[PDB]
């Protein structure tokens, strides 16, 4: 679980959406894994806008945050799960760590701010939905 609150917005993994998210949906992309949901208190987290490719992101399944080298984001193939059929996701970064499901919603953070959040892993690598790229999140 995990999302991040930024302004009147609360992004989270399109898979654990909740009947409230899709109820007050802004915008959603399956591709991504990504939905974004409006909300009446104001949020304070800071989105990167960068091209870092090192953070730090949250593992739940470990309570530790750990220090990853990412990939940019790009079109990587996802395997089939209960959620979706395998197929490409967009906007997604790799790192060697880890990961495990359970772990999705875990914030990625460089020194610019929130960068995306876990969303795929396996085999020891952990996949982040970037969110840098969503300009409007800020306004
Ligand atoms: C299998 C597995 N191992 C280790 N870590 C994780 C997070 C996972 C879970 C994972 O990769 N999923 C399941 C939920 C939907 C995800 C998606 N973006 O399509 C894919
Ligand atoms: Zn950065």
């Amino acid at each position: 679980s995990g999302a991040i609150y930024v302004g009147n917005y609360r992004v989270v993994n399109r898979h654990l959406a909740t009947h409230n998210d899709w109820a007050n949906l802004v915008w959603e992309d399956s591709s991504r894994d990504l939905l974004v949901s409006s909300t009446t208190a104001q949020g304070c987290d800071t989105i990167a806008r960068c091209d870092c490719q090192t953070g730090v992101y949250y593992c739940s399944s470990r309570r530790k945050h750990y220090p990853v080298s990412f990939s940019k984001p790009s079109l990587i193939f996802v395997e089939a799960s209960e959620y979706y059929p395998a197929r490409y996701q967009s906007h997604l970064m790799l790192a060697v760590g880890h990961s495990e499901p359970g772990d999705c919603g875990g914030i990625l953070r460089c020194q610019h701010g929130v960068v995306g959040i876990v969303s795929t892993g396996g085999n020891g690598l952990v996949g982040f939905a970037d969110v840098r790229d969503l300009l409007w999140l800020d306004e």
